[PDB]
């Protein structure tokens, strides 16, 4: 697809068997999702942005389906106010910025 | 250009007579720059990000040049950890996400 930026670049994803809406975010180094349960091992990490930092759980090698593109990689989970697909998974779908 | 996302999509912008490095940020509604002594009328506002809210100065109708593309719009100035080009100006340079 080609996604224009007049509106937020929201897409449907599936993770852990569940469908969610998420922002395609080129400003995010790594994918971070709103508080949820995910199976498997995780480790604590900090991420920072506008407003400061939050503590998250880092899960590695997690399958995610993004608009029918299957990726597998790092998913952070914590108190972000929005679900965010970051560069780590955008590269896996072959996403580029064009102008 | 067609910009891959292996690394942060940093570009050079020209604003208020200064050359600055900024992040092309599809997850950002607004453009927010690190604190700087920009002349002009502004209004105080708050914006929210991952970690909470910050107070910013809102400057309207500011000329900005992004990768040779000359645009005009709202620029927020405040304690962001990185200069961010958000959708208000990404639409003006004709930027799209493609995968
Ligand atoms: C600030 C950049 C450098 C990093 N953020 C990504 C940005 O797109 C961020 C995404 C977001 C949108 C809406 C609500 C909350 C967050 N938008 C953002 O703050 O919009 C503000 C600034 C202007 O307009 C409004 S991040 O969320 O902090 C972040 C940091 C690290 C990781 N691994 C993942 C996410
Ligand atoms: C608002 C914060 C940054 C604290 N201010 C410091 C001020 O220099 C502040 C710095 C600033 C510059 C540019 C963007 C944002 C903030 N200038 C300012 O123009 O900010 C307006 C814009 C949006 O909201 C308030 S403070 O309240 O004045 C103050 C002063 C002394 C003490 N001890 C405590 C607080």
């Amino acid at each position: 697809p080609q996604i224009t930026l007049w509106k937020r670049p929201l897409v449907t994803i599936r993770i852990g068997g569940q469908l969610k809406e998420a922002l395609l975010d080129t400003g995010a180094d790594d994918t971070v999702l709103e508080e949820m349960n995910l199976p498997g091992k995780w480790k604590p990490k900090m991420i920072g942005g506008v407003g400061g930092f939050i503590k998250v759980r880092q899960y590695d090698q997690i399958p995610i389906e993004i608009c029918g593109h299957k990726v597998i990689g790092t998913v952070l989970v914590g108190p972000t106010p929005v679900n965010i697909i970051g560069r780590n998974l955008l590269t896996q779908i072959g996403c580029t910025l064009n102008f």
